[PDB]
């Protein structure tokens, strides 16, 4: 198991680690876990109150979200973060792409002065918005 | 480094891993290089014909694609394969979410005869079909 653990290492930090296969069972993951509520944890059969209290106070802690699982950028900071590239974000919206709905029409012509001028992080870039772009139409 | 690992794995398998710095400077990693062409060798330096027709050919074998590095999926099952979920895709398909557009409008009572049944992956897939609508409107 690969996110088994991942899982079973976060609950060891307070010995609750033969949860491990409570939320395997139920198909979760840590990211998914980090967004259960206390109801879900019942659900899953964490019914145990003194462990569901623990469950739950341990989660409020984990700060690692937010486009993980669902890897959809909402935001234009975001997506530059999936690619690797967030160094160019304030170029970028120094020159009005400062959003998703407006970077989907953003072309090569502009980025010399733009500042992106490292041909792979150009190419990674375009390959981005060519599919964003191809994302869009989908929608009909 | 940690595309460089990748890269001068990969570089090493035909013994032209001395390159590996000649894609870091450019910003390329290994799904950005499968698609590079000849003319972006010579733009990144690969100017030797010899290790340029070896690197091209290389290429060509590289069957990894295709939402990576853009982490756009483009069509539904890239989608559920982005998130771990494609054991879900026929289901989803036989009940009419066979697109991107569609999916974007799935909700919470469809999952039960649908299919999806352990809360994990049911919560899963809901949250990347929330924040996938808030990206369709994020186009106006």
């Amino acid at each position: 198991g690969k996110d088994a653990q991942a899982i079973h290492n976060w609950l060891s930090e307070f010995q609750l680690e033969g949860y491990t296969a409570h939320f395997l069972q139920a198909g979760y993951d840590v990211p998914t876990i980090s967004r259960m509520t206390p109801e879900d944890l019942t659900a899953i059969g964490v019914t145990k109150p003194g462990h569901r209290k623990k469950i739950a106070s341990e989660i409020a802690q984990l700060s690692i979200a937010e486009w993980l699982p669902s890897y959809i950028p909402t935001d234009l900071l975001e997506w530059l973060c999936a690619l690797g590239l967030p160094q160019y974000h304030k170029q970028l919206v120094s020159s009005g792409y400062d959003s998703m709905g407006l970077v989907a029409d953003l072309t090569w012509e502009e980025l010399q002065e733009i500042g992106v001028n490292k041909l792979g992080h150009q190419k990674k870039l375009m390959l981005g918005v060519k599919r964003l772009a191809e994302l869009r139409r989908g929608l009909l």
